[PDB]
């Protein structure tokens, strides 16, 4: 109970009394855990090298029961685990009682230790002490293997997710190889990586309700980006032609598992490119990336829950392409008549929607009615690869460029698997004119466009859910390490 | 004038009346202008390639036609230019008039050009065009070098900056490969990237607060200060090696070494103490310094182009200064523990009284001291960086007690100079020691009751070693878009 940490925790103020160091301020490893296994592993059982004496440290995990000279724990670190076989004859006895000394250790202590490497009769790699030293004492009792299975615990703590549960470890360690494995993949293709505010006087280049916050000395309101779109072209306009941006995004609106206030994006703009480069630049993307980390395109996948069966991913390219105002005139069996907010076509989706039991939209604007059509109808046409909703409307994309044969429509992508979209991508609107709110935006993006922003193409991936289809999640909530909380 | 503007527009609206795209969806271009002087630079002089057909594209920086049948511009793309030579004799007829389609041309335009390689009679590397497409136009007047000198321009406008300026587009480079070397500098040492969260319901780790409401949760948040609390956390979850590199925020004062946010890089390193960070320090950035330069000596104007530059050798070891014992030293004051005591706080009050310092306004000890040594040790070498070390416990909170010399801690400030670029120590990891748990919030402080290993940690200013790795005096000069008023 609380008396475990309240006995600790005056276990602590003894060693303290009498003069020993609960805490001690270095202690000079030679090799780590991961190190040590790979060094010794091949040993011989019941093989010992008793002249070679190491420094290690690690984590106490399991205490097996005292004999009269043998003592056995699990030491980890790393996420990788050896055994600790402390030998009464092997023990420097002037250094203090074998017996009392190990009887001080507790699961969950930081210890160091001096001894040599060796296995067991029975064959398990292990350090022999000679002398082991406490060097940060857990005070609290730690969950068991499988006790750890409440969420909320794992979210609020997941110093104890990280250290309990094996899986977690793997999962955040992926998340930093998809990074790393993104940020190599733009920079062998020349592309240049940049920083742009967080903070600005106008949300940027998606729709989303702001964080406001203010700023002091100046006297004024300031928003937290929304996007990186804006900026980033503005640096194509200054001749940064291959240009993205690795970083956090804020939107103030309601948590879900696929939506968090805040989440990783990665933007990229890419002069002379277009829709189709982007196409393809995806398809390269996903596959390799997918190769990269699993040794195959196919990959399995908790759809609905690990209660369930799981689905197969393919990420062999190509992907589909799906045009959403064709695709739900075929469903639907309807025709959409432009301008898509007539009056006429407007009250056309109405009547789909209201004949399908959809819900229909807070304000039944034609952008809001053709986006839960397409949610309804196209969005989870394939769920055993990735697809390509393309073509999207004028007045569903404000920035991106018209379509070059498909009047009213855009030259957009967005990129889904499972049925959540992980990508969104264009050919960049660069005609000022054409851009007609400049008469979320602002004058110093519309006044930089008349500078000449050359035909670029963007896209914007959202790291966390890409993360989540690669860890085998079906919550935000898992793939990053400090989700925010009701308290 | 702005006439030259509404012209432009005009223009543009007269090419799409006559059925002319003034920007094309679409240009399959070749090779990029690098590649192309690359590629031909030691072609012959007067030598042409007539029979090898590339497509390029650019920005157009100079028009300057000469003679009604050969027209001569300035191309670049990617810091890069070469000559655009436009003979009537090799252009394409069947695609329009050649002096109409030239004349349209001005300073600015972004344009796709379909020719083939060679030099001049001088020797000028230059694209020998068959056609030229407008892609994109310059509707405005673009200044030259001289009208961008003018600090808020380049700040208001960057593209501006970076498409006039190459110093500009050079020392932003230099951030990211600054940032890349860190990266990789800390990966290769077995670190492990992560990200912890912009938004808490504490205050901070390490100053005011951006406060902001989240509307999902009627929940008033903090903009982080720091990111040590939370890597701490982690360092107690086993991953022993951990880094983040983003944005930090700071509610204060404009001032050239001070922006609202800047970029922060801090690492916590288990089995490491305070001296593992100094030597973590000199390797750091004697590395980086001879990885960008070459040398380990660099040049820089302090106070700017228009005085004398000073030299800086970053050849390790870098002298380490013990804050108390040198402010002792200079001032021949003793300033005995407890630091906050009447006694001592009067020693120092009548020190800044005495040298007309001004005095802290809520003057505390660790306020004073810290007064003190900017006034009189902070900028003790200029020549070459170096550590203030060994702070009393009182400016420390959550640095771990000196092992010898009770009061102070094991904490390390490596100064450039006289501006700090990083802070470090070994870590305060004994729950009973950090007499807040009972700035700091209940999360960190049970996370410190299940065991932090000795640790330890450094952050670093990652806007200010670039400025001074790109000879900036100006933190405003190493970002894109620095915060002004409108
Ligand atoms: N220039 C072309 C588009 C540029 C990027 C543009 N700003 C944009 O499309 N943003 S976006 O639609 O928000 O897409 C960002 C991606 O990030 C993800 N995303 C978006 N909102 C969230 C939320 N709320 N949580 C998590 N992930 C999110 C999802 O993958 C989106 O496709
Ligand atoms: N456990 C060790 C401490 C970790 C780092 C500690 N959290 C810290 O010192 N944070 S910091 O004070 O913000 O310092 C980080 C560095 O950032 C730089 N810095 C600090 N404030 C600013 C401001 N406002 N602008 C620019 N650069 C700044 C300076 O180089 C500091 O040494």
């Amino acid at each position: 109970p609380r008396l475990y940490f309240e006995n600790r925790s005056k276990f602590i103020q003894d060693q303290k009394d009498k003069g020993i160091n609960p805490y001690p301020h270095k202690f000079e490893r030679t090799i780590s855990i991961p190190e040590f296994i790979e060094k010794y592993k091949d040993l011989g059982n019941g093989e010992h090298l008793e002249d070679t004496i190491l420094n290690i440290t690690g984590r106490i995990m399991r205490v097996s029961a005292s004999g009269q000279k043998l003592r056995f724990f699990d030491l980890v670190g790393d996420g990788e685990k050896i055994q600790v076989l402390a030998n009464y004859s092997f023990h420097n006895h002037e250094k203090g009682n074998f017996a009392e000394c190990y009887d001080k250790i507790r699961r969950g202590d930081i210890v160091g230790i001096v001894g040599f490497p060796g296995k067991s009769k029975k064959g398990e790699l292990s350090i022999f002490p000679k002398e082991t030293i406490l060097l940060s004492a857990c005070l609290h009792m730690l969950p068991m293997k499988y006790g750890l299975k409440d969420t909320e615990i794992r979210y609020r703590q997941r110093y104890l997710d990280l250290l309990i549960n094996e899986s977690s470890r793997h999962t955040f360690v992926t998340r930093t190889k998809i990074i790393n494995f993104l940020r190599n993949f733009l920079n062998e293709r020349g592309f240049f990586e940049v920083e742009t505010p967080m903070m600005n006087l106008i949300a940027g280049g998606a729709n989303a309700r702001p964080f406001i916050t203010h700023h002091n000395d100046l006297d004024l309101d300031l928003y937290l980006r929304i996007a990186t779109e804006l900026p980033l072209k503005m640096l194509i306009v200054g001749g940064i032609d291959k240009v993205y941006e690795i970083g956090k995004v804020f939107r103030n609106e309601g948590i879900d598992n696929t939506h968090n206030p805040e989440f990783t994006s990665c933007e990229f703009y890419w002069a002379y490119a277009d829709y189709n480069d982007l196409i393809k630049w995806s398809e390269d993307f996903f596959s390799q990336l997918v190769y990269h980390l699993f040794g195959t395109y196919k990959i399995s996948y908790n759809k609905d829950g690990p209660e369930n069966q799981p689905i197969e991913i393919d990420f062999t390219p190509p992907y589909p392409k799906v045009s959403i105002v064709e695709e739900i005139e075929k469903v639907t069996n309807t025709i959409l008549e432009q301008p898509f907010d007539s009056n006429e076509t407007i009250e056309k989706m109405i009547n789909i929607i209201k004949e399908h039991k959809i819900e229909l939209p807070n304000p039944p604007t034609a952008a809001k009615l053709l986006d839960q059509l397409a949610s309804h109808f196209i969005e989870n046409k394939y769920n055993d690869k990735p697809f390509f909703i393309v073509e999207h409307p004028q007045i569903m994309s404000p920035l991106a460029k018209y379509h070059r044969t498909k009047p009213g429509l855009t030259e957009r992508l967005e990129m889904f698997i499972c049925g959540k979209e992980v990508l969104n991508a264009y050919t960049e609107l660069n005609d000022p004119f054409k851009q007609k709110e400049c008469f979320q935006l602002d004058s110093a993006f519309c006044t930089s466009l008349e500078y000449g922003l050359p035909p670029t193409g963007g896209l914007g991936l959202g790291i966390d859910r890409i993360t989540m289809f690669l860890t085998n999640k079906n919550s935000i909530k898992d793939v990053i390490l400090f989700p925010t909380m009701r308290p």
